[PDB]
């Protein structure tokens, strides 16, 4: 493989988890497995967190952690994973910077005064992650100050597969479409992930401008449920939802769209080579378990590991569920040095 052969761009946070209570998540009006934006009413809960749980900081944002486990599992070269996104001048966003470079991940992060560094409160209960980001710099991102600007450019030229969270569509969706016509202008393969309810809900228009750059569509069951109530598609059958996702218009027609559901515990479903097809995760030991928090990304880092190498399938989606595995017996979306893949 080359260097840059994968890009992302996205929201870099901060994660600043902890194991919570059913309490503390009723307090702040918070479901136990969900994804939101933080409100004002939400600047008290990132205090109790810290003041009252056992905090652990981890770096995090969606499309970052899939880059660097991506990177993780590609091994060698370094740097074969791109990721772009914006950061404060501070702390926090120097850790960000140093767990990037830990990570071997090529970041280039558009840095700013003003606001500080994005962050995520990662409250886990059991099975579950309830998260509430605070993207304060992640959405400064100025596409027409870093993007566009040709040294930055030419890293996106070199990439066969990019990759960009939902979540960044609340960002810059201009971002996101230049990135994908150009893939679609090139036939690379261009993926996005659903990323959480509200992106289907209340950034739906956005959503269905990229839509049809989308070679490989990414999600979990709750957020196809989404996705499908907020396009009409009503079924009670999750495998008929990505058929129907496959085949909503696209157009770079030389590449047919692939759509991968996870459902946690139960199978991935792929809808794919004219047939959708549940894989099983083989890993089930619930007593294992740490904290949830980044399993989806660790898929897609794994899946996208795969991809870059012209893998089949079913080893994407093994890898997928591989790191998955590791990711969930972890605090936060982290791994150990090495993959045993
Ligand atoms: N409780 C679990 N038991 C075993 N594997 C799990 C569990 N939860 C998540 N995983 C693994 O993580 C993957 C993605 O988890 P999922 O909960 O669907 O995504 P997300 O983190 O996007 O909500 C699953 O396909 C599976 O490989
Ligand atoms: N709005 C958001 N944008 C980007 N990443 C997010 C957002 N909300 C949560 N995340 C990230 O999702 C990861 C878990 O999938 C966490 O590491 C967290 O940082
Ligand atoms: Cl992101
Ligand atoms: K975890
Ligand atoms: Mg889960
Ligand atoms: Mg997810």
């Amino acid at each position: 493989l080359s260097e840059n052969v994968l890009f992302g761009m996205g929201n870099p946070l901060l994660d600043i988890s902890a194991v919570v209570d059913k309490d503390f998540l009723d307090k702040y009006s918070l479901k136990p497995n969900d994804q939101i934006l933080a409100e004002d009413k939400h600047k008290e809960l990132f205090d109790e967190l810290v003041k009252k749980f056992k905090v652990e900081y981890h770096a995090g944002g969606s499309t970052q952690n899939s880059m660097k486990v991506a990177q993780w599992l590609i091994q060698e070269p370094h740097k074969a994973a791109t990721f772009f996104g914006c950061i404060g001048i501070d702390k926090f966003g120097e850790i960000l910077k140093r767990k990037a470079a830990d990570a071997h991940v090529d970041a280039h992060y558009y840095e700013q005064n003003e606001q500080p560094t994005g962050t995520c409160a990662a409250c886990i209960t059991g099975g579950n992650r309830s998260l509430v980001a605070n993207l304060a710099a992640a959405n400064c991102y100025k596409k027409e100050k870093h993007l566009d600007l040709e040294r930055n450019w030419v890293l996106v030229e070199k990439a066969r597969v990019y990759y960009i969270a939902g979540f960044f569509l609340t960002v810059s969706p201009e971002s996101v479409l230049k990135v994908a016509r150009y893939a679609a202008e090139n036939n690379r393969v261009f993926t996005l992930n659903l990323s959480a309810p509200f992106i289907s809900q209340f950034f739906k228009e956005a959503l269905m401008d990229v839509m049809p750059y989308v070679d490989i569509l990414f999600g979990n069951e709750t957020e196809a449920a989404t996705f499908a109530r907020e396009q009409g598609f009503e079924t009670k059958d999750i495998k008929e939802i990505a058929k129907k996702a496959q085949a909503l218009p696209k157009v770079n027609s030389k590449r047919q769209r692939t759509v991968i559901f996870t459902q946690g515990r139960d199978d991935t479903i792929v809808a794919a080579e004219n047939d959708v097809t549940a894989f099983p995760v083989l890993d089930q030991n619930q007593e294992e378990i740490i904290d949830t928090n980044g399993a989806g990304d660790a898929f897609v880092g794994g899946f996208l590991s795969q991809l870059v190498s012209d893998k089949p399938l079913t080893e994407c989606i093994r890898a997928g569920h591989y790191a998955a595995s590791v990711i969930i017996r972890r605090t936060g979306c982290t791994f150990p040095e090495k993959p045993d893949f």
